[PDB]
RNA sequence: UUCAGCGUUCUUCGGAAUGUCGCGCAUUGGCA
């Protein structure tokens, strides 16, 4: 049951990469199944759901004007191709197809307007009573346009949508990336069923495009690194809860291959544990969520 | 010789702001 989730950011989110000053405009899979882990377990719901059944996809851009899929890297001005990350859904099979020229890309790329980033200057004045200083730091932020806003579609049985839906609603007042609780990723949320993805989603093509940030299992990776054009991104961070340890501890450094890999043969993935030795078992999506097309 | 005032100017010409600062310091950065 894939169901669209369109995420209306009210404050700017932060949504880190490696540092606090830096500053994405999405965020991967992984990053919002640890959220809908997070929230679940705030709200005493069974975690087995989640980990066996739901599949998800990196968030990505959406306008008014369209829904904008990861690029798929499909050998094909290579400047042009190249600047060009997200492609409307109605223009994906054209960007497949080779159909699509050099200005035509410059344009796909001219028509996303996810937003306008920026760079939030804030100070800390904790040592200040102490005889000591202010401290600056930069918080990264990005602002949405009011139309434009983040998406991602999830699959799963009825009993996890459900489940979905209920951790969906708490998330908002969560709020998602990082320095949330300190006035950022606060978000209204929607879900429902979308016709455009669905028809696009019942293709069988030829090659497998990545919709999310996956790994595959040793077994599945002999089978799928064949002839694959794929991006290894690592996945790293620190473990955030209050029971793993008694102070913070950076995860298993992970590497995924990136959304809008394309892999010929396709691999299901696996909820992969980046926890080193403490009180519960720090989980990191890795499943894979797959767009068929024709090349 | 008496009887009366009447007309014309109602303000004018200059000067209309000027000079001086136009953020500084601490954290940060930089050097070590």
């Amino acid at each position: 049951v894939v169901k669209l989730v369109k995420l209306t950011f009210k404050s700017p989110v932060h949504f880190g990469m490696k540092r606090l000053s830096d500053s994405n405009h999405t965020i991967a899979a992984d990053t919002l199944f640890s959220a809908l882990i997070i929230e679940a377990l705030q709200q005493q719901l069974e975690l087995s759901h989640l980990l066996n059944n739901l599949v998800i996809t990196d968030l990505f851009p959406y306008n008014k004007t369209s829904y904008f899929l990861p690029k798929p890297l499909i050998r094909i001005g290579y400047k042009a191709f190249k600047k060009l990350t997200y492609i409307p859904v109605e223009n994906y099979s054209e960007y497949l197809r080779g159909e699509i020229d050099s200005l035509e890309a410059s344009k796909i790329a001219e028509s996303l307007n996810l937003g306008k980033a920026s760079l939030s200057t804030k100070v800390s004045l904790q040592a200040v009573d102490h005889n000591g200083e202010s401290e600056p730091y930069s918080v990264g932020n990005f602002t949405f346009y009011p139309e434009s806003g983040l998406y991602f579609l999830a699959k799963g049985n009825a009993d996890t949508i459900g489940q979905l839906e209920i951790l969906m609603h708490a998330l908002q007042y969560s709020g998602i990336g990082g320095k949330r609780s300190a006035g950022y990723g606060q978000f209204r949320c929607t879900i429902e069923d979308s016709g455009k993805f669905d028809s696009l989603l019942s293709q069988t093509g030829n090659i497998a495009i990545l919709l999310s940030s996956a790994m595959a299992s040793d077994e599945e990776l002999v089978d799928c690194l064949e002839d694959a054009r794929y991006l290894l991104k690592k996945r790293t961070g620190f473990v955030q809860s209050k029971t793993y340890a008694d102070q913070l501890v950076k995860k298993k450094d992970f590497y995924a291959f990136s959304a809008g890999s394309t892999f010929y043969q396709k691999f299901n993935g696996k909820i992969f544990d980046v926890s080193d030795n403490g009180r519960h078992s720090v989980y990191r999506y890795a499943k894979a969520f797959w767009l068929e097309g024709k090349i």
